[PDB]
């Protein structure tokens, strides 16, 4: 076989300290993000809205005005749902693509489709539109940092259209954009004329986000094949917090506890989990009280932990990527 | 679409309130279910042998002697298993079937087969003759405040047969009754004349009890989609016992914790929640002690207990059904 | 197990001798069939269309209007289809349903689905208005012997609707109508009471009629398990022709070629083929040349062939019956 | 829906006439082809192997010195098989892309692997090289008549990659190359921007070639949704035969013959076929005598046939194509 | 891959020559076969009967009375049929197992499953006890040439159990000994010590008898894999035809005409074809007049037919054992 | 049905006492278990490389030298895997075999396939070479105990090959040796001549052991057809610990602890779960901290705790054996 594919199970992390930490805390503006990369997420835009192609074009207009060289490709594809076939369109956004190894950040940019009720629609605000702007936010604040990438390693961000099911949630109605994209990659030669290293091979291990935005999140450690990666959260809120670089935040509600979770969670997550990538899965357990009601809005966001979180993901980041 | 299939997922409850709990309270017998409702169901009773008939007759027998316009459905159907095809018979106890919305109770009548052993033979009493008991003086203590039916939503009680397995559990050996009456439910328009909305689209909540009658127990809460009507019960369960209501019941040995569940348990709800209806699974975990062994008797349960969740029931439904 | 579903396996025909031949002749009219029971079939009628309702009514209606015994009973159902779930319909008309064995014919009576073109709706003639109609004048020309029913055995007529796809032929996407009485059937307990016999073993044989009605058409033998039934057809064929009762019919031109079918075809039998019911399937090869085309209406049928036909088959009836 | 993608249900030929076919007939060179086209493509060819190389370059080439806008696409893909994850390469020639309507051509330039033995190789004369030549002859003597093109509908070609097996056939070791050609097709936009057509919608009819090469075949009809274009290919050899145009050629040895076939053949048009894409299946039956042996060689090669299903092939086009 | 698991597709026969046809019919006494091999076998045998007992006491009895070093290997396990899990017994006869290659005869030895009508019981002369008889006596008549065993190829015999249904020919009540010897030499190393070569790599061809001894039999040519063998087949019938060396026999009614045959049927076969073994399968097309009833005894075959195809077999298996 | 395969469901054990239990615990040596039962499997040993050999080897070769009648069988089979079909060797030690009843310990003896890293090699010291060589201890310990054998029930040992993916974990690369024993049980006649019980109604209870030699292990409670067994485990343990007969044990340190499990985990246990085998799953929850990494040797083994539960397991299988 070939030599790089097996890279990921032995990397490890550049601890970052207390200077640096502090330097990532002062580059992230909860206040920049919550306007500028969030407000405009907060639409009605469940698949072939009007608010998927504006969802799309806002999220890829917020990269572009950045300096690192995103490669954006969206990947508008069909697939069978209830009412019959229909158009999806997941957004990619990529650094250094030529390259082996990615490090892969995600969310589903669409909202699940309800039938307006009392006059009012569904936004999905940790549902995720936060998590959008947590990776909108991530790719600003660390856009010097990320000049520095032209260990053959690189970040890719994925938003997948369709997580949500327009009916009922099954295995048939949901993942619409991730199966897809799973399906792809495993079948697109990686590098470019390799002959048994698929696209998935690059993926070193996928951070996806999901239903982020709620106050007092716990967030369980669902997989052994990334757990260890799981107490560098741990450790970075810790030490986060040890330093005044957070806010509201108590050592007595951490958000990343060692509690393990024995059972499963359906998501975007599981097309690239069974074909063995290895996952991250920053959901929390139990989901906000607001789950799939219409009160999941802005209104009932956290700006302190949705600012702690920001700042925990992107020292992980820099610190997976050696930045 | 058709407007009202959504009803439920913004349906709310009409909470009791003090003079109401002591009448309900008041209103339920356990000494009454335990002699006319439960002591005849305390009987060999797998598919085909007379006592499934002996259990089906007692079952529609204490129904219809009640008030209320109870339309029993009688489903007898047949279905493969280890020792070939075989005769299974649902029973159905509708309120109102006219109307599209209703709340589900349901529980197995069938008990597990066994070979006889020291001369002892297995009643399954937690498994599941209490919960068909408990659904009994359900129908009764409330019979009057459910005669007020003739908001589209009303009550309806199912009674599985063959929920047991014959050999070995296992996806094909289980379930016989409930798999068979999703699926043609999920095949029968709703209401008469839809061209849409099949008669789960009327399933509003599946509350399934099963292994009730023990002491101690202790519910998980398992889905999120019902986690609100979950929380009523812990309410119900707390200020029923704040007035005194309850019996050998403590607050440090709740019923109803907010215990998480992620795994699975397989039970009759399955062929209705991979179709998406919402379930409340009121089944313990762990499970009792005496499970599926002849020690499953009448002698080893616990009045005080299943009084005391009778009780909490029948609140939830009054207050579900605003009563 | 119960002794009387193998009495097929061994039922053999009462023959009936050239005087009752001349009889069930001079018995039928084409002319009437064509203008009481066909052309009003001959609109459009897809699965949901006023067509199917009009359809489904004058089916009925023609039927009780006469004067045996049939119990009609519309089983209107619900299942998934390309642009979501919808309402079918299937029609089915019995003769002493309390009985245990049926001999059964069958059509589909929905219409392809097409946009119009030039003005111009398929209306399927072939396809399968004709054998809709075959089956209407067969229980008209016989209601008087088919009063003699009140050997354990009748007649049952099924009109499946949603034969034809949707979109395009798949198992996923046809036989809606067929797919879903096999099973119910499959389950029902037969007779009521039984405890191993469901409702296919009383299906004696499945005579499934389609794409009738063009000229000079060819009829393979495509089952052993019912390759002698097939042969009495020839036979009676011949027969029929010998005695000057068929119309611009030649020998050389048979119906009825012993020629074998290794190939498949799919079609609303094969839910009860695997299910082991035998069947013989009265769809020519090649079929018509206006299939599925615009071409496929009134005027190109054949009346001379519909007669011969038509005359066979109650033949073949009255000898499978004793009559 | 859309209107268009049904235009080919009702699309018509426009026959050509005798001043015609002496033309089309007078612009074809077995021999160029023989040496220019095919005897280049006579090497060992099996996925990832060097003459998979050798031979996709060779396709490309011998289009690119084409005139018309024939847009090349090679199609690199991974894929599993016993051996493991392997390589493929569709190779897809294209023109007019934009429109929403194609008439498609199609073969497998891959080779089956066979160990040497004797010192001989598998290079499959019929299995697939000449239909690979016939393919490319028929771009150039049709090169000016396809210029005409810049009724919006036009031509493809597909050479399809992975047709055999590496070890034994199976629906599992067979069809890499189509099976996810079909999928990435039916999952495509089509036209660009669409929300309901995918790119099969715009696959007119798939003529797919495969085991020719060999004297006196016999090519069978085999499905009804195509059969009119069949016949369209008996007409085609008779006018071409009674005009003194063909080779050797007998009407008592005509290659299509109106013999039914219904069993099944397994290739590279079931992917299509199965999601409904209309299909002239041109492999003949019986299969050559030296099928799947070191015999099928260019020594066992019929000249005389090769061109006459050359020409026939390349008035079929025209007249799909009207031109 | 190993080397030796090609040489079949390469093997071809010593065809023999008059002097040694005539020996070879002469050396098999349809009177003997008649009377010692099939008469035992004409009961009632279905899997668990006391006659699955006595047939495969018979066999193996008459096989062990012979001289080669037969290696006989009782395979009895366990499947799941409509009546419960029950016992099967596959018997296998072996020369040289320790050998690489093997041509493989095989019929099955169980009887259909019949309740007894007018007092009659279904022994199922063609279907299999021929079948069962001709392989024995192909057994003795050669036994002197077999001896010749001690090109690295031998000959095995192996008579199924539970070819046949016990309810419905479905694909899950069928070929119950068929299905697990595939399954079964699909997964152990041949030779011992393999690494990569089954037991089916050694199963150079699987010839297959079914449903022989009536008169006039036809058998088709089913696969290309094996269609050579196959000619071979008609090759010997009629040099022995015209040797005057076969009885009752007219080349107007040959048994191996070169009719193909599209469609599929279903039979031991089948577990070993989908896991390509190259197949010639022996059963007539159509099946015998009195298949699957009680007449299907010994009165209805003819001696004639089964004296020839006896003949032709014998031949068949020493020419491709180079004997 | 049969009469003992019930006989497991009411089977107890004979508990042990302090005179007892003090005698299990001075018969185990760590020591010599370490030397002379572990050292030699800490060696590189994936499926087919020479070290399966060597520790298949070592494993019989210290069984055989003890007394008791164990009846070794190694079950070199072949089964298909992302790199092709591979030979595999399960090792199964069985005493009284002959016997209906068996007790079942088992753990997997391949070791993860791993690209040498930095010249390091993966050995995998807690999965599973510590429960090999724990099984072997045992059969040492108790070989007297165990001579006693000669209440119709044994103990079985299984060391299954191929647990562990080749690539990545997928419920189609994992578990070879355990999905084929699985199967191949449950399709043997037991006892041997039986006709309804397979090989599994003899497996009483499956302990399965894996990742074990880490410090402060968590054994969670799986399944509730066995949680019974697991309290006697904790019972065991508490017992063994108020004797002072444990090292650096701990009861606030327990290993089993009453925390329950509702998710699942994939191992060897599952082909026989599925198929209802009652399985005690000794895996613990969290796994050991260098799972998976080539940090998994013997330097960081806990001697006293493979010491403590290596005196545990032994009282268990004295006390559910009864010795
Ligand atoms: N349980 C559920 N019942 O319904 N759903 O959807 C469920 C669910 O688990 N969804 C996955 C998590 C999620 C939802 N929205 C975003 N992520
Ligand atoms: N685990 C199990 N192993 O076996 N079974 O049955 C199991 C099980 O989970 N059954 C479902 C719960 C139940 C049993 N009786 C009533 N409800
Ligand atoms: N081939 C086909 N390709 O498309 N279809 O539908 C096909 C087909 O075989 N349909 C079954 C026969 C039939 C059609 N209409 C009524 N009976
Ligand atoms: N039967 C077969 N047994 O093996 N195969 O491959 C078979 C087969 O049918 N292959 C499909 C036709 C073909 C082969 N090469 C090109 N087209
Ligand atoms: N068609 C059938 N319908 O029912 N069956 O069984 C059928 C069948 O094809 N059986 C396979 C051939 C056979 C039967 N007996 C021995 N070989
Ligand atoms: N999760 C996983 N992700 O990858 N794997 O393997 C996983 C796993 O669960 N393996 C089962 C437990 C095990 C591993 N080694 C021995 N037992
Ligand atoms: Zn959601
Ligand atoms: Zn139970
Ligand atoms: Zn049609
Ligand atoms: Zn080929
Ligand atoms: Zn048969
Ligand atoms: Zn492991």
């Amino acid at each position: 076989a070939s030599a790089w594919p097996e890279e990921k199970n032995y990397h490890q992390p550049a601890i970052l300290n207390s200077s640096a930490l502090r330097q990532i805390a002062e580059g992230t503006s909860i206040s920049e993000m919550w306007q500028n990369d969030l407000q405009p997420l907060l639409i009605e835009r469940y698949p072939g809205s009007p608010g998927s192609y504006a969802a799309r074009q806002h999220i890829m207009q917020r990269i572009q005005r950045l300096q690192a060289d995103w490669v954006l490709e969206i990947d508008t594809f069909l697939s069978q749902t209830p009412y019959g076939y229909r158009s999806f369109s997941n957004i990619i956004s990529t650094l250094n693509p030529t390259a082996k190894r990615h490090l892969v950040l995600a969310c589903h940019y669409d909202s699940k489709y309800f039938s307006h009720w009392n006059n009012r629609v569904f936004v999905g605000a940790t549902d995720s539109a936060v998590p959008c702007a947590m990776m909108l936010e991530l790719a600003r604040a660390l856009d010097k940092k990320l000049l520095s990438l032209k260990p053959d390693l690189s970040l890719q961000l994925i938003f997948f259209d369709g997580e949500e099911a327009f009916l009922h949630w099954s295995p048939q109605d949901s993942l619409y954009g991730s199966r897809h994209l799973a399906a792809k990659m495993a079948s697109t030669p990686h590098p470019p004329g390799a002959r048994g290293t698929s696209q998935l091979h690059g993926m070193d291990l996928l951070v996806l986000l999901d239903l982020i935005g709620a106050p007092n999140p716990t967030f369980p450690n669902f997989f052994p094949n990334s757990a260890r990666w799981f107490e560098r959260l741990q450790a970075i809120e810790h030490e986060l917090h040890e330093l005044g670089l957070l806010k509201d935040h108590s050592l007595e509600g951490r958000y990343f506890q060692n509690y393990s979770y024995g059972g499963v969670i359906q998501d975007d997550h599981i097309p690239f989990l069974r074909r063995g990538v290895p996952v991250l899965h920053l959901i929390p357990s139990p989901f906000p009280e607001v789950w799939h009601t219409m009160d999941d809005n802005e209104e009932n966001l956290d700006e302190s932990t949705i600012d702690n979180l920001n700042k925990i993901l992107q020292v992980f980041v820099l610190e997976y990527l050696h930045l």
